C-alpha cells in the first residue's frame, strides 16, 4: 500500500490546531504526507512544532472579512465572546479557499472537526473524511447525539442538560445538578447555525469518527457514539506530545530534595486557567492547612501584580520553607517525576488527566469545565483512581474541602487513599503496557486504510 496524503483543516483555535499538529507528527513519523491548512498568526506561533518538514506542509488560509469580526482576528483566542458568531461565519467562509487548496492537494483523506461542509467537498473532489475530535468521548457522547433532542428555537433547560441522552452508557460519568450549565454550549448559536446543528452534520457526514482517546478509558462511550451515528469510530490514542528535555531547574531540585520521598503535593491547573483572587487565596490557604509540603504552580490571579502581591496576608511566613507558590513557567513533567512528589492536584484537563494517570502520584481533581468534570467523574467515581474536591453551585471550593481531599489521599491510615492508590497502580500498569501508545497509532493508520 502507498503512503497516505492527509489534509487537516481544524477549527481556528490554538487548542484545536496544536493537537492536530501533534497527530500530524505521529503520522509523518510513519512516512505519511500531511498538509495542514491554518491561518497566518497560528502558523507563526506553532510552525516550530513541525518535526517532519519534508512530509508536513502548512498552507496559509486567510480569514475573510465579516461584520462583527475585528480586523486581524484569526483564531478563537483573538476575540471576546461578542465576536463568537462572526468568527464562526468567517471560518465557514473559508470554503472557497479550502475547496481551491483541496483541488490542488488531491488528498486521500481529510481530517476536520467543526467544518461540517467538508463532506460536501469530499463528494465533489473525491476524498474520504474523518471527523477527528481532540477531546474525550464522554463529552461527545453525553451531549450532541441523535438520542438527545435539542430545540431549534430555545436554549435547553438545566434539567434537560442534566439528563444524559437515552442509552448513554454510564450512570457515573454524568453531571451533577447545577454543573449542567457547563454543558450549555452544545446548543449555543455558533455562526449562521447553532452548535449542535453543525456538530450533528459534521458527525453524520464523515466516513469515520476519530477520537483522541483509548478503549481502556472510554470504550463504551465510543461504541455508543458509533451506534448513535452509525459510523466507525477510530481511536488514535491520546497523542501526547513529547515532554521538553533537560535537567530540572536546580532551585527546584534543591527544594524538592529537602523532603521525604512521595511527600510533596504538586498543584497546577494547566496553561489557560487564571483564578479570581478570592479562589486563589482560598486554594493556597487550603495547601497551608494540610501541614504537608506543597509546590503550587499557578498563574497570578486576575488583576494581581504578581503571585506574592495576591497571597493572603501573613502567608509567606506562616508557611516558610514548607511550600512554594510560583507564577512563572515550570517543568511540570520533571517536577512530577521527582521522587519527592507524591500527589498531583489538577483540574483534570486532558493533558493533566493523562499525566496524572501515567504518574505514580495520588490524584486530586478540581475540575471546572464540562469535559474536566466528566473526566473527573471517570477517574474519581468510575475507576476510583482519584478523589474529587467538593464544590459549590458556582464552582467555588473551600480551603477546608481542598485540605480534606489532599489529606484523604495522603494520610497513610486512610482507606480511601489506599484504594485509589491501589486502583491507580493497576491502571498505570495497563497504560504503560509494552507499546501501548504506539499500538493505538499503528492501529489508527490501518483503520484509515480501510
Amino acid at each position: 500500500k502507498p503512503k497516505l496524503h492527509i489534509t487537516m483543516f481544524p477549527w481556528v483555535a490554538i487548542g484545536h490546531i496544536t493537537p492536530f499538529i501533534h497527530l500530524a507528527n505521529e503520522l509523518a513519523k510513519r512516512g505519511h504526507s500531511i498538509s495542514i491548512l491554518i491561518p497566518k498568526k497560528a502558523h507563526t506561533q506553532l510552525g516550530h512544532n513541525n518535526l517532519y518538514p519534508d512530509l508536513i506542509k502548512f498552507h496559509i488560509v486567510t480569514v475573510p472579512h465579516v461584520e462583527g469580526l475585528p480586523a486581524g482576528a484569526e483564531t478563537a483566542s483573538d476575540i471576546d465572546i461578542t465576536a463568537k458568531n462572526p468568527l464562526a461565519i468567517a471560518f465557514d467562509a473559508m470554503y472557497e479557499q479550502v475547496e481551491t487548496l483541496l483541488y490542488g492537494l488531491k488528498p486521500d483523506i481529510v481530517f476536520y472537526d467543526f467544518a461540517d461542509w467538508i463532506p460536501k467537498l469530499a463528494a465533489q473532489i473525491g476524498f474520504k473524511t474523518v471527523c477527528y475530535n481532540v477531546i474525550c468521548a464522554s463529552c461527545m457522547a453525553i451531549g450532541i447525539v441523535p438520542a438527545r433532542h435539542i430545540p431549534k428555537d430555545r436554549p435547553l433547560t438545566e434539567e434537560e442538560l442534566m439528563t444524559p441522552p437515552e442509552g448513554y452508557p454510564s450512570s457515573t460519568v454524568v453531571l451533577r445538578g447545577q454543573e449542567a450549565r457547563t454543558l450549555s454550549f452544545i446548543g449555543m448559536d455558533y455562526g449562521a447555525t447553532k452548535f449542535d446543528v453543525r456538530i450533528t452534520a459534521a458527525m453524520q457526514g464523515c466516513d469515520a469518527i476519530g477520537i483522541r482517546t483509548c478503549r481502556e478509558l472510554e470504550g463504551p462511550m465510543c461504541d455508543y457514539l458509533s451506534a448513535q451515528y452509525n459510523k466507525p469510530v477510530f481511536l488514535s490514542g491520546p497523542v501526547l506530545p513529547e515532554s521538553p528535555k533537560g535537567p530540572l531547574e536546580e532551585k527546584w531540585e534543591k527544594w524538592l530534595n529537602k523532603f521525604e520521598p512521595k511527600s510533596v503535593v504538586y498543584c497546577a491547573f494547566g496553561s489557560q486557567m487564571i483564578l479570581q483572587k478570592n479562589q486563589f487565596q482560598e486554594l493556597v490557604l487550603g495547601f497551608e492547612m494540610t501541614g504537608l509540603p506543597f509546590f503550587v504552580a499557578l498563574s497570578k490571579p486576575h488583576g494581581a501584580d504578581s503571585i506574592e502581591e495576591a497571597l493572603p496576608e501573613g502567608f509567606l511566613e506562616r508557611v516558610g520553607d514548607r511550600g512554594v507558590v510560583h507564577g512563572g513557567w515550570v517543568q511540570q513533567t520533571q517536577i512530577l517525576n521527582h521522587q519527592s512528589v507524591g500527589c498531583f492536584v489538577s483540574h483534570c484537563g486532558f493533558g493533566s488527566m493523562w499525566e496524572s494517570l501515567l504518574s505514580d502520584s495520588q490524584i486530586v481533581l478540581v475540575p471546572r469545565l464540562a469535559d474536566q468534570i466528566l473526566n473527573t467523574r471517570l477517574l474519581a467515581e468510575e475507576l476510583k483512581v482519584a478523589v474529587e474536591v467538593e464544590r459549590g453551585d458556582m464552582g467555588w471550593f473551600s480551603k477546608e474541602d481542598l485540605c480534606k481531599a489532599i489529606k484523604s489521599v495522603m494520610d497513610e491510615e486512610s482507606e480511601v487513599g489506599k484504594l485509589v492508590k491501589k486502583n491507580h497502580a493497576k491502571w498505570r500498569e495497563t497504560l504503560v503496557s509494552p507499546g501501548y501508545m504506539d499500538n493505538y497509532l499503528e492501529d489508527f493508520i490501518q483503520q484509515l486504510y480501510g
